[PDB]
């Protein structure tokens, strides 16, 4: 049994290596240390100082290069005794200050132990290298094991959720969030791998597993932070019958980055599918789709990057086509998907020219025709809908001759609409195959970004930060409910409203919040960026404590989020909220001869947001349905963390890491925890380690509570620092570290 065989891969890769002995005496030391900042302007870079003496309210310590500093006891970050280095749950630490939390993570990360609990959270730090802990053999170890019987792992939280589903008869959710490159999608895939194995058996399992490469081909791209970045969020429901076997699955997607189709920043790529197609198509597909190399398409030849190191786009095309076969897209469906992809690239090569007054005409029709052929549309109808759309102006419908720039924007809008709708069609198609109208239970997995705070923040950042306000509020309420249950159950008296202001500033109706004011401006076609930002300042500047009008910028505003202030710029929000596409372009493509393209334009479930609503209103409603579903589940929270910004292994950077722990709720959770009784230990466990600290207890004394009390009395510990629970002693912060340091 690998859990008990210390030579196994389980022990080597997931545990701190255990020596011949764990006796208290091995770890005895008279040194006491403090974590301190060598430079006080760097709040989260620490070094270890040896305390050399103390007064009533201060410590004096030696810094690393020999200099005496002093610190008030009340301000000190004491270092946990060495036995605590490597513990599997931060809730086991006696000193719970920030550098002590970072130290335990780093100790573990130094041994390639990338998973560590913190109370309710599983903290997962990307190793940026392969560690072989996700094999079938590794799956089998976690089957049926309680959290406290096996090491931290995404498989163990997956098993606890599965058993809770079966035992409590309650749907479950796993919320997996964090920065780009942190590992969320890979962990999401491991949860699905795990459930398919413990609960599967089959062709349905295979289809559920193959849904993923399809959506990654279409919704992931190389960015500067991740070679395989997800540019859409997702919520996957894995469905079960009441006997606990997988019966189905459903996928909801969110915030697909449609703008990447038409523009990529330097060294970034477009969506993988465009390179796959070009690399992987047969000679006969290339000629039928009129394809050349990526250097021949404006939508793929601007960033300077068409290749990803270690990735073969033609081998990935094969993988994507195999996935499609297995889910059951027909050969004709697949061809039409590739026709849409090829036609977008052809659209992007249309070059608009001035032909007189502007004008915009097409002198070479080759790209127009190629696009028209592949989409099944009339090129003369496409041409006019692009450059001379008929516009309603009062009661008159008149063709307006657009100039080159508006013609080019309209073409871009068409491309983004084709891409967005195709993606939604793909999701619906996969759902039609996988989804069970009659599931008994589900485990839902959310894989989305945590808070996004960039150098520039725009409408999509406000959306995902609004989502993360809700999810952090949900976690807070959950944490409050479970802590009070724990204290109740052990009979111990100790005794997200916070998030509501920010949420109301964003989504309030009366008085109107930011999205309501955005939506109001959206019915006025001549409203501008300036009219919108002015309205926002008029309502909130100096009037709402979570908002800030900048000192100087005229296009930005600040929101105080859970994770700190975010500055947003409002350029183009009015356009983003309406997502406009000329009606003559809808009309052109509504009459397509292609059986996929017609759906993108004639099925109102795909072609339109529902009835009339804006993009913000739809985002608010989809978030409220998501929250409604999560509130019916027993949730589990996974916080993925990136160790540095360079995609390098073995380089865990304190400032990068701690900033994420502050943003994602981990440090706040600990700060709240550490105030009550954070260490709660099964009496027999306590006795088993500490019996030699007192006379006449019996390492296995049958009366565990009494023997615990014997040691506490013998050491004369202040009774205010502990509480006897029905099954555990509860300790205030620091107390257990002082017991660990007592004399044998
Ligand atoms: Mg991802």
């Amino acid at each position: 049994n690998p859990i008990h065989d210390r030579t196994s891969d389980y022990h080597k890769y997931l545990k701190v290596k255990q020596g011949d002995s764990d006796l208290f005496k091995l770890t005895v030391s008279d040194k006491r240390y403090i974590w301190y900042n060598p430079d006080p302007k760097e709040r989260d870079s620490y070094e270890c100082g040896e305390i050399v003496s103390e007064t009533s309210d201060s410590f004096t310590f030696k810094t690393v290069d020999g200099q005496d500093r002093q610190v008030k006891k009340d301000d000190a970050n004491q270092r946990n005794p060495i036995k605590f280095d490597g513990v599997e749950d931060m809730s086991e630490l006696s000193y719970l200050n920030e550098p002590a939390v970072f130290h335990n993570l780093r100790v573990r990360y130094n041994q390639d132990l990338i998973y560590t609990y913190s109370g309710l959270f599983l903290v997962a730090v990307n190793p940026f290298k392969r560690i072989p802990i996700y094999t079938q053999e590794m799956v089998d170890i976690f089957k049926g094991r309680r959290r406290n019987e096996v090491a931290p792992h995404i498989f163990a939280i997956s098993d606890v959720a599965y058993r809770s589903m079966l035992d409590d008869r309650q749907n479950q959710s796993l919320l997996i969030t964090g920065e780009s490159g942190a590992g969320k999608t890979e962990n999401t895939k491991k949860v699905i791998q795990y459930l398919a194995s413990v609960a599967g058996r089959g062709v349905l399992e295979q289809q559920i597993l193959q849904a993923n490469p399809i959506l990654e081909a279409f919704g992931n791209a190389k960015t500067t932070r991740n070679n395989n970045a997800s540019r859409f969020g997702k919520f996957i429901e894995i469905q079960f019958n009441s006997a606990g076997f997988i019966s189905g699955a459903s996928i909801q997607s969110y915030l697909l980055e449609k703008s990447r189709v038409v523009f990529q920043s330097e060294t970034e790529r477009n969506y993988h599918i465009f390179y796959q197609l070009l690399a992987g198509a047969t000679a006969e597909e290339k000629k039928a789709l009129h394809l050349a190399g990526p250097e021949s398409f404006n939508y793929l030849n601007q960033s300077g990057c068409v290749d990803i190191k270690g990735v073969s786009d033609s081998e990935e095309f094969k993988i994507t086509r195999q996935a499609m076969d297995i889910v059951g897209f027909s050969q004709e469906e697949q061809m039409s998907i590739f026709k849409i992809i090829a036609g977008i690239l052809h659209l992007g090569n249309i070059k608009f020219e001035k032909g007189a007054g502007e004008g915009a005409v097409l002198k070479d029709k080759t790209a127009l025709n190629a696009a028209s052929t592949v989409f099944g549309v009339n090129p003369s109808v496409l041409e006019k809908a692009l450059m001379e759309p008929r516009i309603l102006a009062g009661r008159d419908l008149v063709a307006q001759h657009l100039n080159v720039e508006k013609s080019s924007s309209s073409r871009d809008a068409l491309v983004k609409a084709l891409y967005g709708r195709l993606f939604l069609w793909l999701v619906k198609k996969i759902n039609n195959v996988l989804c069970q109208e009659r599931k008994a239970y589900f485990i839902g997995v959310l894989d989305i970004s945590g808070f996004e705070i960039f150098k520039v923040n725009s409408f999509e950042q406000l959306c995902i930060n609004y989502t993360n306000e809700k999810l952090q509020q949900f976690f807070n309420h959950h944490m409050f409910k479970l802590e009070q249950e724990e204290y109740l159950k052990e009979k111990i008296n100790w005794t997200g409203l916070d998030s509501q202001a920010t949420i109301d500033l964003i989504d309030g109706r009366q008085p109107p919040g930011i999205l309501a004011l955005l939506d109001e401006q959206s019915v006025f076609p001549n409203a501008t960026d300036n009219t919108l930002i002015t309205k926002l300042h008029s309502h909130f500047s100096k009037k709402n404590a979570k908002y800030e009008e900048p000192r100087f910028s005229k296009t930005e505003f600040g929101v105080t989020h859970y994770a700190g202030q975010v500055m947003y710029e409002i350029q183009d929000w009015l356009e983003k909220n309406k997502d406009p596409l000329q009606q003559d372009l809808e009309l052109c493509f509504k009459d397509s001869s292609d059986n996929v393209v017609t759906k993108l334009f004639n099925d109102p479930n795909i072609a339109s947001r529902k009835k009339f609503i804006t993009v913000a209103a739809q985002y608010k409603e989809q978030l409220a349905s998501l929250m409604a579903t999560l509130e019916t589940t027993n949730p589990h929270f996974v916080r993925c963390i990136i160790p540095n910004n360079k995609q390098l292994p073995a380089k865990l950077e304190d400032k990068v890491v701690l900033d994420q722990l502050r943003c994602n709720g981990v440090l706040e959770g600990i700060r709240i925890t550490r105030k009550g009784f954070p260490n709660r230990i099964i009496y027999a466990d306590f006795v088993k380690r500490y019996y030699l600290l007192a006379p006449n207890v019996p390492r296995d004394a049958e009366d565990s509570q009494k023997a615990t009390d014997a040691v506490l009395k013998h050491l004369n510990i202040d009774p205010e620092q502990y509480r006897f629970g029905i099954t555990k002693i509860f300790f205030r912060a620091g107390q257990l570290a002082r017991i660990e340091e007592a004399r044998e």
